[PDB]
RNA sequence: CUAAGAAAUUCACGGCGGGCUUGAUGUCCGCGUCUACCUGGUUCACUGCCGUGUAGGCAG
């Protein structure tokens, strides 16, 4: 709904990364070079997203202020790396504006984390919270939440997002200094 | 609508004593294995400080 300044990001295919490979290059590029000296306005929806095919990032749509796009595109952390994808346009916002309330936040994925939460400052049975991780235990994202993640935890990347649902209304709420909302987005469509 | 039809069939047990297989021996000669390569395999569709109810900001 309110989805007024828009832009997009397209990353070319090439045999030198996969398509989740340079969504996430691109995620942790924008997420170093656009929250760097902090910030206000970053939303950065599924421009291109498909959440029925187990996909959760295939393009890159940035819904995001004039001033926060003047001033959020045009530093190193951003550049250097644009010989796969390119740059973007300006869009005005249209009446067509589903309150798609997008987010960057984490989802539950400890399957021993509440053995070290009763350690530290619980007082729990940490073998019963160890033998206590099943299969049917964990309850994240099973849908496409895109976890681009870094090169330290051997484990793959599960859901980091906070997604809204998509219809006539309008949701919009704070951004914060990653590109994400805290109680609501910008549009998309 | 089976070449239809049907059947308790058995209880017991000391294998054992003994022995010289031995003598002798030349396996030899020769050889071209070679050409090319993306493992990002995700090495569990996962490991972690807020309340051990899906309830958090990191070079994950």
């Amino acid at each position: 709904m309110a989805m007024d300044h828009y832009l997009d990001i397209r990353l070319r295919p090439d045999p030198e990364f996969p398509p989740a490979q340079l969504m996430s290059v691109l995620f942790g590029k924008l997420h170093q070079a656009l929250v760097a000296q902090g910030g206000d306005r970053i939303g950065v929806s599924f421009p291109d997203l498909d959440e029925s095919r187990s996909r959760l990032g295939e393009r890159l749509r940035i819904h995001a202020s004039a001033d926060d796009l003047r001033a959020l595109l045009a530093r190193p952390w951003l550049e250097g790396l644009r010989d796969h994808l390119q740059f973007g346009e300006p869009a005005v916002v249209p009446h067509p504006t589903p309150y798609r309330q997008v987010s960057r936040v984490q989802a539950k994925s400890n399957p021993e984390r509440l053995r070290r939460r009763l350690m530290r400052r619980h007082d729990l049975s940490e073998e019963e919270a160890r033998k206590r991780i099943p299969d049917t235990v964990a309850r994240a994202l099973d849908l496409p939440f895109v976890t681009l993640r870094s090169q330290s935890t051997g484990q793959h990347f599960r859901l980091f997002i906070r997604h809204g649902p998509l219809q006539v209304t309008a949701e919009e709420g704070g951004f914060t200094c990653y590109g994400l909302s805290k109680g609501g987005f910008v549009p998309w469509f």
